[PDB]
């Protein structure tokens, strides 16, 4: 009934997520994670409570609505703590997460800020090109237009296990090289990105018995690689990810392109990068 | 203090989550909605828990060691909403429902969508109160009162106002008759730029926050039909800031300037639930 060590002094906030209620705490002992998660309600404990008299205090009252901060008993208060004793320097880092700054970025700070940029780092997608020409993870594969220019390759997210349909999520790997990203799609790109929308539904229906209403498909604005791939998740399955900084629609991204020929090149994308991110440091200087 | 009801009989868990630690309950008191959403931590306030004599209990063990903490009233906060008295509409709003999706033109607005939303929705009277100061006024963080292109930013009510990590706030424009989205023209530009410059220079004033610490959104079919602006904290993943659902400020902004004609024209994708009527009006028009 007591911690493995003594004493506790806050180092630092690893990660929080106030979304999932939980926070991952790394303390000097006497190197050591704690993490704290609040648990579950229970229906029945709840609802005794309510036939009651709640220790309550108001927070604010408007027409039929109302909120509090409510304080109870013992039974509902518990908090699952996962601590960690020793630490590596390696467990440190791997719940390490930096804070998020969101930026604007117009047409020109694309072709003189961010492009030059990215040339300058050689990000190898090696492991990309080993998808496409089946040297790597051809078992994976769950559908495949082989078309050079306008077909693409349909695989299943790493994470995700198969053995339920809450969390469906596949990737959609373009066969054509040199497509870096949202930025880079044209009118060309269309024939490309409707076999990916119609094709990757009718595949995954096939496939999964899921019908394409129950489908969010979309690009990530900037993706962690260059080399456009689509997701295909299941609607009912909420992450960081689908998030409107980041997640574009296959479909209006498909419809825009219809509209407005040029406008991934001239207009202005938002999104999110860390705060140590060296772009993110080029971008604000080039905007003041 | 004391709930607005007495007693409580459970009709129904109507959505109940062990991710994110929620539960939403329909009750006779008469109904009413009563919602129970466990709480964010505070940092300095866990760091002082474990440093002095905490209240474990061991559980599992191995360098991984599992406990339940039952920590002092202070970290026991749970953020408690009432709607009462409810009514039908917030009893299949709040229910878990199979969710689909569905790509609305323009013509299926003006055909469907609009005509059934005249039909009825939820009351708005929470939002003439803020407005006409009846209710929330001393929450008020800034206002802008120009009846066309003014607002009030206030306090949104899922947010407990006790740690910047959530923070949540709305903007709720004082002008009436713009129902969503897809009521908005060039004519009210002046007024969305006024919500995003002077609502985030407000939160940057009262909670030292940065505008890139912000995301700032619509959301497209809103539950409430009187435009108002969602301003979260960007590190906080938002129910309702999924891309089917949040239009960005200043990228509605941008698309009115570029095509004044956008979101009366162009196909909105949004989420409805199987228990709603709208969506097999707008699947029968597509069939
Ligand atoms: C009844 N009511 C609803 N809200 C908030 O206003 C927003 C309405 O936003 P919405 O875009 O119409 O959809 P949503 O209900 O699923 O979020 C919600 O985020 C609520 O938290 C409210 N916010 C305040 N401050 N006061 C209220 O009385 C009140
Ligand atoms: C190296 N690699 C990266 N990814 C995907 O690309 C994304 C970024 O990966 P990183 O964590 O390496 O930045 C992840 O979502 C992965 O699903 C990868 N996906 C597959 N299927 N196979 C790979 O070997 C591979």
């Amino acid at each position: 009934v007591r911690l493995p060590f003594s004493g506790f002094r806050l180092q630092k906030v690893l990660r929080e997520s106030a979304r999932d209620k939980i926070i991952f705490l790394h303390g000097k002992v006497n190197d050591a994670v704690v993490i704290l998660e609040k648990t579950p309600f229970q229906v029945e404990q709840v609802a005794q409570l309510l036939t009651g008299s709640p220790e309550l205090q108001l927070q604010f009252s408007n027409d039929i609505y109302s909120t509090y901060h409510l304080f109870p008993p013992r039974q509902l208060n518990d908090v699952k703590t996962t601590v960690v004793y020793p630490a590596t320097e390696k467990h440190l880092q791997k719940y390490l997460r930096q804070d998020l700054r969101l930026i604007r970025e117009t047409g020109d700070d694309y072709r003189n800020i961010t492009l030059p940029h990215l040339e300058s780092q050689s990000l190898s997608i090696q492991w990309v090109y080993n998808i496409l020409d089946k040297k790597a993870e051809a078992d994976r594969i769950v559908f495949e237009n082989p078309d050079p220019s306008d077909g693409f390759v349909l695989i299943p997210d790493l994470k995700w296990n198969q053995q339920q349909l809450d969390d469906l999520y596949l990737i959609a790997i373009c066969h054509r090289r040199g497509i870096r990203s949202l930025r880079d799609l044209t009118p060309e790109h269309l024939p490309l990105l409707r076999n990916i929308l119609h094709q990757g539904q009718e595949a995954i229906l096939q496939r999964y018995r899921m019908k394409g209403d129950h489908l969010r498909v979309y690009l990530h604005y900037l993706p962690s690689y260059y080399h456009l791939h689509v997701h295909f998740t299941a609607l009912g399955f909420e992450a960081p990810g689908s998030g409107v900084e980041r997640a574009h629609l296959l479909a209006e991204v498909i419809e825009n392109l219809e509209c407005d020929p040029r406008h991934y090149q001239q207009r202005t994308l938002t999104f999110a990068l860390r705060a140590d991110d060296p772009l993110l440091k080029l971008l604000q200087e080039a905007q003041q």
